[PDB]
């Protein structure tokens, strides 16, 4: 139960307007045959084109919302649209582009494809709502065969060159014409009422529909993740290192130990409430104050209403208002003011970071995590937390070149002192690193409005 039998039965009726007299009795061996494909009884890696929903997800990397409009069947042309905003016309002789012969068309799917997917995944799926242009293009721009290799590195092979006779995979694939063994996943078979736009539109109001076949790509791989992301949620799925997953998750460590210690320090708050991850451990473990922790999942859908985390049925809640609040990514409408928050800024670009459903983004780093869209007021009585380094550790080098540091950030007994020792200046380079590391992954950091470093100097006396 690894792969989708080819013997598996595909529902037909989303094809019949385009396909008019198609049997309703249908299997993928069938309709790759139609597609015009010949999978020659092969056991080389490929057994079918099509995949499950499960295979999909360990790919969601991978998606690339594909759309096919008759723009007015090797009769006329046709409108190709893909999630990354773009549409091709192809001629058989938001950005849109006038009509061309497939043998142009085909080199720029390569282009296209290539540098969207090149730092995301070894393959792509392109995700259909299927009517049946879309399928019949694809032996316009797609071949199959067995898996390969790159003819310039040890990758899987996604594209194929007529001109060289050679294989790629996105990395190498500069002047390549066809897309090599592809994959690929119908919506329209996961048992859906009504069309593509009424799905879609009942959870997401940021795609409009703009009736080019761009928009529709978009909306369908949009409707995927909702499905797939939202609603339902596989936290147990891992994904492969493909950036700087491991530094980021180290910084966000080293981040958060360093503000909530600062914190406890400056204000001396006798009770700290921690809401979120239920796995959730202590972040500041010598700290001297009541650490309460409070369950709640991530968000994956709409960000929670404080009153409802607060919301204690028939026993009373306990009180917020005492000490301080730590929300480290959990999403929450409107943070009280005695709080310090990690919250992810939905817009960052990067490869981690995939479009979402209704302004949110799916953000990928060992697991994958549906975030609600960001939103400016919901740090309204809060305040956006400087850089700082706070150390009271000795001054102390043991076992890096230097420069010597002046830095007004720098909270260390010896700038009290006039002068940064060796140790604490090491120390606060590695720290500004692993913080910018953070913001630049696109974590943005909150704090309650009397949170003043000026209060930590005084922790050396
Ligand atoms: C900061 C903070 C977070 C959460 C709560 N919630 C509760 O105390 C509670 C008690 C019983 C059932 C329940 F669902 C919630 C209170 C807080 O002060
Ligand atoms: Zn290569
Ligand atoms: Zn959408
Ligand atoms: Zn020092």
């Amino acid at each position: 139960p690894t792969h989708l039998s080819v013997d598996t039965k595909f529902k037909t009726e989303g094809l019949c307007v385009d396909i008019p007299g198609i049997p309703k009795d249908m299997t993928y061996r069938r309709l790759i045959s139609m597609m015009g494909f010949k999978m020659n009884y092969q056991v080389n890696g490929y057994p079918n084109m099509f995949i499950t929903r499960e295979e999909a997800i360990r790919h969601v990397r991978a998606w690339i919302g594909f759309d096919v409009e008759g723009c007015h069947g090797t009769n006329l042309p046709l409108q190709l649209g893909f999630s990354t905003g773009v549409n091709l016309v192809a001629v058989p002789t938001p950005l849109m582009y006038k009509g061309l012969p497939w043998n142009v068309v085909r080199i720029k799917i390569v282009q296209m494809l290539s540098d969207t997917l090149k730092n995301l995944s070894d393959r792509v799926v392109f995700v259909l709502w299927a009517h049946g242009f879309e399928l019949t293009s694809m032996k316009y721009f797609v071949k199959i065969g067995p898996e390969r290799t790159c003819c310039l590195c040890d990758r899987r092979a996604t594209c194929f060159s007529t001109a060289s006779d050679t294989y790629a995979c996105w990395h190498h694939s500069i002047g390549f014409d066809y897309v090599y063994n592809p994959f690929m996943i119908d919506v329209q078979q996961w048992g859906f009422t009504g069309n593509l736009q009424s799905n879609h539109d009942l959870y997401c109001q940021v795609h409009g529909n703009a009736h080019v076949a761009s928009c529709d790509a978009i909306m369908t791989r949009c409707l995927a993740v909702h499905e797939c992301f939202v609603k339902r949620v596989d936290w147990t799925i891992e994904y492969p290192i493909i950036g700087d997953e491991l530094k980021i998750n180290a910084a966000c460590r080293k981040v958060q130990h360093m503000v909530v210690k600062a914190a406890l320090l400056a204000d001396k708050f006798p009770v700290l409430h921690d809401i979120g991850n239920p796995k959730a451990i202590k972040c500041v473990p010598q700290a001297d104050v009541e650490w309460k922790f409070y369950d709640a999942q991530p968000c994956s859908d709409k960000a929670y209403k404080i009153e409802e985390l607060f919301y204690s049925y028939a026993t009373h809640s306990d009180k917020f208002t005492d000490g301080v609040c730590l929300f480290w990514n959990c999403n929450v409408d409107r943070y009280p003011a005695n709080s310090i928050v990690c919250r992810f800024d939905t817009r960052v670009l990067s490869n981690l970071n995939l479009p979402g459903c209704d302004g949110g983004s799916l953000y990928v780093n060992k697991h994958a995590f549906h975030t609600p869209a960001f939103d400016k007021s919901a740090f309204v009585n809060l305040k956006q937390l400087p850089f700082f380094y706070y150390s009271d550790s000795p001054c102390e080098s043991h076992g890096i070149d230097y420069v010597p540091l002046k830095s007004a950030t720098c909270i260390t007994r010896c700038n009290l002192g006039g002068a940064v020792c060796r140790h604490h200046a090491n120390e606060y380079r590695l720290y500004l690193d692993a913080y910018n590391m953070m913001i630049s992954a696109g974590f943005s950091l909150w704090v309650y409005k009397q949170f003043d470093t000026y209060n930590l100097w005084n922790t050396f006396t």
